[PDB]
């Protein structure tokens, strides 16, 4: 892994024949299209992954095989957040064993606690832990974030070296910015893919992007332009992140229209299944039909 | 398993030695006093029994541990909720190889947009269970509860046999029971300990109340009362009953004050481990001593 | 004013002929219709009176009116709660010159962070006050909830003798009582009228019960038979409760069902004018023709 | 005025001498500082000017105040919204009358169920009001946005001329872009200061920012860095605004710092009152005193 990572680090969806089968096959093909398009890293398991709904089983199978595709060509992430630690440092060890370079942790949805809380969490984590870790910041869930001087805090143990942010709150991002300006080996990403540009141009080192599973190459483009400050790519190509975002995420009349519309998508660029776990369900063909015609008006 | 389920069932915590290792004899000790105590069925795995923040193997060995020390005394209900329905339906399979009686599912945290879909989530689930489902309202995850006409829907399945509320929301829950009026044999429980009482008074079934692990015969005196609308007795455990709530449960400065206090009670009790899992930070001396204050006067 | 403040206190609803225009024929008879159906109190500008959304003006025109009509019959409780304190203290000031008995005040939703800040609010606004104040717990909007505590606290002034809760949390109404058990001159109060037989069963001492509007007598008398454990009672009265609430108020696709309905259904009943103020608006005839069917099946 | 409103619009304080009194000597020193300073806009009764917490009066006199010191000199922007629209239709005749320029307008907390409803809402009050509109989206208590399409639809009243955000949250405000980008002429303002640089980098037209009660000439000078892309000169300035927000803001026990933290720091720095609205009260010598030292650390 270089310090500090950077790019576009995609968050792989897991995907699957069945409920709680592993679709190897597309795996694979996403995996070389991801490499072929030049991004930075793997990141799976994440929000984008399903983590959650899948089974404990195929939650390993996908790191396993991840970690076998990848053959070291790329640094690996893996998320290990799960409601239970024990499990979670089970993942971690997993990873480890099959050679995956770090490691990416929010705490339980369940937890909603003060920061002297969140900090000794931490702190009773990481001696547990066999490999680098990034902290995830992902609001909703704990109704907490993790406050800046906390951050600043955990960012002591050197066996923490970064910080994923799914606010898409980017005054809360800048303030995290600033606490960290004395750090710069510090790693600091972003994951809603419509403010990866201003970010990065403001300092940001990546977007874990999950639009970057469909193209990469778009996703790396902006990124460069972004951190080179070459203001009419990252106007022309923010437009393309921008239709993407506005017609391939919003067809869901259900729930996880962002998750069903990547996946569908993917099926229909031929790269892998777009089955999406219990209690969720694929698109049936009207959906389906949306995402292509969305597809074909983006070119 | 009797047809309406009522009375006093409690929601046994989870006893720990360790954030991996599960309290045997102190689960042992526990069962036997909620047995002697007089309370009507045991319920694993609830909130209560800390079952998110479990390890798969510890859920599946309170489970087998449960069922073993019970021996068909008392019908076994086993929490069956978890983020993947996989994980789901073979905690409801050992359930039923180890002899409980029934489950209780909740739909996940990240779920229900609205009706039509938790509606289709039972559907899909229900053909997979081998044991009689108790629907459960969580809602502090999920914004969105069952609503009644949901409930009156799902009820129609003889696989389905009541539900339990942990809002504390009482408009909500006579909503549903005005819903559920003319289907007398299904179990409408209360999980809220401090509005056991006025629910039962207007028809509840029982309770599923946290503070039985401590102190069973409280809780049953309370129902009973309740049921037979003997009111200076309901009036006076009442008081009891809300003093437990303001002194045991408040010690925290957390939502978890609940889990810890009753759980530190539980060990200053002499009946098994106070040991609350990872991520939770372990009471320290000044909140333990809260709680040793607050049973002291009580009179233990 | 008797201490403690007790049986079924209606919220009354605000009667409009237009956005800005009160409707005092409406009005008179609402008020008249009440206090014939044994109703203990009066309670205006709550929630189901539409307060937040009314100018300075017609607030002030109801509180007038209403004391005016009541004459002294029962007690006048007036919500004077407002993001301004001095707009709420103007309100409580009118109250008082117009012979109400009582105000009844929330802290603003932008307010309350911490319990330190909910007692120092109270013991700021109490010496402004020339009323007796119930406090209450604002249904929605804040974060942050009295705590029993808190309560227990403010209650030391004597100028405050109640609280009424709003929210439908029958827990936390439960802490509040036990918190105040031994204040026999404090009146606790259950806004929900869903809940309100359960809660006098438990010792609350009364209901503001929107529902009184349209029923008085059906509400006092399940306060009467939950006051005296008439059991039978309790249970056919409640269910009668439960069936306005589950036909009446739950009739709109658009917002604020409950209060659509209850105005919609003191119109077909004679009563007052079912005009409600922008930006919400009354039932179109679709919605109710659904009332009066609800209402000719009661 | 001009149109699309752009550059540093500053949400005025109502400086008080108490509670229900205004400050004017404060008020006029604090409008020829902001003149001076370069800021295009004044935007009154904002969070910032502490309307909701104001009696009626008070907010009428702050309006009519501005107005009458200002002289045609800047636009005055009044912000109208209140949970009674006879009352918010009032200040908006009350503000054409005294010559503002434009009103601002959120929909009541408790209003909003669903889109439908906005637009309507919308419909409702335009013909009521004499001077053209700002939408803007309420921080904290709606639970319900303007969606895109929303905002599309409600901008094609000639009335609408423009849009201000406050949630903080930036994918927002760039699917309100993407929606807007054919009709370069409606206004779209981010309020909070620690993201107009970069929401400025990415096109937006302004900032409706706090801080520039204090130095107008350093959020003027950032807002040009970020329009034309003076990456250095971004930087540099977008530091010392994060060093205010850090070091001004956070003095409270509260919610409520920044608001103590900016009267407090405004009255140090000689420009009005620092007075603040029971149920708040101004910060007292030992928070003072922090502010002060703040001041003087940024220099
Ligand atoms: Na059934």
């Amino acid at each position: 892994m270089n310090i500090p990572l950077s790019g576009i680090i995609p968050p792989l969806v897991t995907p699957l024949l069945d409920d709680d089968v592993l679709d190897v096959e597309g795996l694979q093909r996403l995996i070389e299209h991801l490499i072929a398009g030049g991004v930075h890293a793997l990141f799976v398991l994440g929000t984008t992954g399903e983590s959650q709904s899948l089974s404990y089983k195929l939650r390993m199978e996908m790191i396993k095989n991840t970690c076998r595709i990848a053959k070291g060509r790329l640094p690996v992430l893996v998320c290990i957040s799960d409601t239970s630690i024990v499990e979670s440092v089970n993942l971690a060890c997993l990873a480890a064993d099959h050679g995956a370079d770090a490691v990416v942790s929010a705490p339980p949805y369940y937890f909603a606690t003060g920061q002297p809380e969140l900090i000794e969490f931490y702190e009773h984590l990481l001696p547990q832990l066999p490999l680098p870790l990034f902290l995830y910041n992902m609001p909703t869930h704990t109704k907490v974030n993790f406050a800046p001087a906390t951050i600043q805090r955990i960012a002591e143990n050197p066996g923490v070296i970064g910080f994923k942010d799914s606010s898409a709150n980017t005054v809360y991002f800048q303030s995290v910015m600033y606490a960290m300006k004395d750090n710069p080996d510090f790693s600091m990403l972003v994951g809603p893919e419509e403010i990866m540009a201003e970010s990065v141009l403001l300092g940001a080192h990546g977007g874990v992007n999950g639009g970057a599973n469909m193209f990469p190459e778009l996703y790396v483009s902006l990124y460069n332009a972004a951190k080179n400050a070459d203001m009419e790519e990252v106007r022309r190509l923010q437009e393309k992140v921008m239709q993407i975002s506005a017609t391939i995420y919003t067809v869901g009349q259900h729930g996880s229209s962002y998750l069903k519309g990547l996946k569908c998508a993917l099926s229909l660029l031929g790269i892998c299944s777009d089955y999406v776990a219990a209690p969720f369900h694929k698109f049936e063909q009207r959906e389906r039909g949306k995402i292509w015609k969305a597809l074909q008006n983006l070119g």
